[PDB]
DNA sequence: CGC
């Protein structure tokens, strides 16, 4: 358990002048904030809290404001008694997740800095897949000590407290464990975070500059045009009429457009053969088969998809704008990918349709404030230039270097014909090779979306291995380290673990195996974004130009950058890119802009 | 992930 004597509460300035002097001496302190809600930008700071040495913590309430709440510091005069400590690069502060922290003492003015050490991507760096990098998780990992939480003190359901309306005392027990448990998580992962100079490289050089940019990111936000995803959504449910109508005009009776059940009873009943078409799917769509030349299966398929994007993306974002700022706030998440890879929610960025019509209309709703512009900055094909340099192949790193179309140069070399007379479907064949090798594709799976078939597919994966031979070389390198030590790096030293490599079990095994020549190409150009994110946002806190950075996707940033300016910061930006990040791997930065997402895009 |  945890009663009120484990940790103390700060009610009086007298007693915080006594701990922010016994806080600036200690060589490091763990600290947490409470506030009123998770929304970052309009939550109010509720409680701070610290901690000094194992066991050593306490809870500064500022606002509880319940029915007879004892008399508290205010918040202005804790946070210009606190702010010193805070904004002193020097004071080296711990925190789970402090991303959320910085931007909570943003909106009172305050700059968090000596942003050394998250938990929470100490956790990550150390092994990525190890479970869940949250502190409850971490608590009883490497603590085997169950945390006080949040429901505990607060409740559930609708009728959940806020931390305001929480007693002192209660409030005091958890917010002071927090910190406490965090200087314990860390003096135990800290060392071990050692032992290895290449997880140390990421966590130090990566991680942990990109804190700070994440939280200016998410605070930033995107402006995001209501009027036009509601034209959208009105358009959509025409579209969505009109394409049952087709459906059903093209057989006869009313169904469902459900497959398994209303579909096979008409598709087959009327010519076909038997099996269905999971919505397992990637693989194996036989409804975009028929599609080529059969009517129904083309309009049924069209129409799940529209389905999909509007409860999803047309109806969804417009009642995500923020009152407040009047601007959408995604959730970026940096301890959640097997990869290292940043993953997006509230809205999933990434989920947005790229080749399809449809998506870049959502696109086109991504708008720039007056007197602005949106500027896309791109990684053109970063993974395939990775795995060209982790192959070391001549072939491929020419064909990056003189400028030519990897796909067409790559067809031209496996079918053995010149350049300029490489077809549509031979460069088509060739880009499901490439891509193919980066995800470990095996030469049945390629068959699959080709289609053609297999030992066909396999006559072409031989023929590409023959005439980029250093390609097979880190193929067989890669799955062999994996097995003799359990794991994979990317170029800076960050590590997948593949636990399954020895697995014993058939399918389980070939993941592990997959995931081996993948994880080193995608968490290299990971690493390599970041690097380029820590880079930008330097340089916009040093020279203050007129530019916002305000998302990431895939292998894009993007930004807001004032219309008078766009020529200056166009080279910049793409400067910074493509120089001030690895300077082994060949990298091409293309830089858009326009009026919206997709018109930069 | 964070209250
Ligand atoms: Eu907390």
């Amino acid at each position: 358990m945890i009663s009120y004597d484990n940790y103390v509460t700060i009610l009086d300035e007298e007693t915080l002048k006594a701990w922010i002097a016994k806080l600036e001496k200690a060589p490091v302190f763990a600290f947490d904030t409470e506030t009123d809600s998770l929304d970052n930008i309009s939550a109010n700071l509720v409680g701070l809290s610290f901690a000094i040495e194992p066991g050593v913590a306490a809870y500064i309430p500022v606002a509880h404001d319940y029915l007879d709440a004892p008399d508290q510091i205010s918040r202005e005069r804790a946070l210009e008694l606190l702010k010193p400590l805070l904004e002193d690069e020097k004071a080296l502060k711990v925190g789970q997740n402090l991303k959320y922290d910085r931007g909570i003492l943003a909106n009172y003015g305050i700059e968090l800095r000596g942003i050394a050490f998250d938990t929470m991507l100490e956790s990550y760096i150390l092994n990525s897949v190890a479970g869940r990098h949250d502190m409850d998780s971490l608590a009883e990992r490497w603590l085997k000590h169950k945390t006080i939480t949040f429901e505990e003190i607060a409740g559930k359901g609708k009728n959940q407290l806020t931390f305001n309306q929480i007693a002192l005392e209660e409030a005091g027990r958890y917010a002071a464990e927090d910190a406490d448990v965090t200087l314990q998580l860390h003096l135990k992962m800290w060392p071990d975070l050692q032992k290895h100079k290449g997880p140390l490289n990421v966590f130090e050089n990566i991680e942990m500059p990109l804190v700070p940019v994440l939280s200016r990111i998410e605070r930033n936000g995107v402006k995001i045009d209501p009027k036009v995803l509601h034209n959208h959504s009105e358009e959509l449910t025409l579209r969505l009429a009109e394409l049952e109508k087709k459906a059903h005009e093209i057989a006869g009776e009313e169904f469902n457009l459900s497959s398994t059940k209303q579909l096979q009873t008409i598709l087959f009943e009327k010519q076909g053969i038997k099996p269905l078409k999971k919505t397992p799917s990637t693989s194996e769509e036989v409804l975009e088969e028929l599609a080529l030349d059969y009517p129904l299966p083309k309009v049924i398929l069209e129409y799940r998809g529209l389905a999909k994007l509007k409860s999803t993306y047309t109806d969804k974002l417009p009642l995500m704008i923020n009152p407040k700022t009047g601007r959408v706030h995604t959730s970026y998440h940096q301890a959640v990918t097997a990869t290292g890879r940043l993953s997006s929610t509230d809205p999933n960025l990434q989920n947005i349709p790229v080749r399809n019509e449809e998506g870049r209309r959502i696109r086109q709703a991504f708008i720039a404030p007056e007197d602005y512009v949106i500027v896309s900055a791109d990684y053109s094909q970063i993974e395939l230039r990775i795995m060209a340099h982790l192959s070391r192949d001549k072939g491929l790193l020419t064909a990056f270097a003189e400028g030519k179309d990897i796909h067409r140069a790559t067809a031209a070399e496996v079918f053995g014909l010149p350049l300029e007379t490489v077809t549509s479907e031979q460069r088509r064949s060739a880009k499901a090779i490439n891509f193919g090798l980066i995800y470990g594709m095996s030469a049945f799976g390629l068959a699959r979306q080709l289609n053609i078939p297999r030992k066909e597919a396999q006559k072409y994966m031989d023929l590409y291995f023959e005439r980029y031979p250093g390609v097979l070389e880190y193929m067989e390198r890669t799955r062999a380290q994996a097995k003799e030590q359990g794991y994979v790096e990317t170029l800076d030293g960050r590590r997948l673990y593949l636990p399954d490599i020895k697995s014993s079990n058939g399918a389980r095994r070939a993941a592990a195996e997959r995931a081996a020549i993948n994880a080193p190409m995608q968490g290299t150009a990971a690493d390599i974004i970041k690097r380029a994110m820590i880079a930008v946002d330097a340089w916009l806190q040093a020279e203050q130009p007129r530019v916002r950075m305000i998302m990431q996707v895939h292998d894009e940033l993007v930004f807001e950058v004032h219309k008078d300016d766009v020529d200056a910061v166009a080279k910049q930006i793409h400067q910074l890119m493509e120089n001030c990040t690895r300077l082994d791997v060949p990298l091409l930065v293309e830089v858009g802009s326009g009026e919206n997402w997709d018109q930069a895009h």
